[PDB]
């Protein structure tokens, strides 16, 4: 499924034992193809197993770092804590910085410095211009903005979730 020529993917989310609903996302494959495709394939899990010995798939992973008035971060399906994750390419380059963090509900890559993209990502809940030119923006939320806001409410100043926020299904 496509929106404005770009692939659409989804997360189903639970918070604690309770389903919180679905987030659907447009991935900017037209202008950010490498990063968009990594994210798309990790939603479907279509690549199978990673070099880490874990499945290359977001299903079953958590939003492990959640900072209200900033962003929600997930994608660490190898270590669950912000130290792990892996790309479909087995880390990868910052392909460009065409898009900026100018609005809430943008998808951007978490990283540990230049050219260290893995699988960890964040969804902004405010504009984040201080991240421009350091984190690759590669998509945006289409529907489920309220689900993003529900997740954000489970965060802390120190980023520790106060509830378990899980991606219970993912794909296209």
């Amino acid at each position: 499924l496509y929106f404005q020529g770009n692939p659409v993917v989804y997360f189903d989310i639970s918070i604690g034992q309770t389903p919180a609903g679905r987030i659907t996302m447009e991935l900017f494959a037209d202008k950010v193809p490498i990063t968009a495709e990594n994210f798309r394939a990790l939603c479907t899990g279509e690549k199978g197993m990673g070099q880490s010995g874990k499945p290359l798939c977001y299903t079953g992973s958590f939003f492990h770092r959640i900072i209200p008035q900033f962003m929600i971060q997930g994608g660490d399906f190898t270590r669950g804590d912000g130290t792990g994750g892996e790309s479909i390419y087995g880390k990868f380059r910052d392909e460009n910085f065409v898009y900026t963090h100018d609005a809430p509900f943008l998808l951007s890559m978490a990283n540990a410095g230049p050219n260290t993209n893995g699988s960890q990502f964040f969804i902004t809940t405010v504009p984040c211009p201080w991240l421009d030119g350091k984190h690759v923006v590669f998509g945006k939320v289409l529907e489920g903005m309220e689900v993003v806001k529900s997740i954000e409410k489970c965060g802390s100043q120190n980023g520790k979730p106060t509830k378990s926020v899980c991606i219970t299904a993912s794909g296209v």
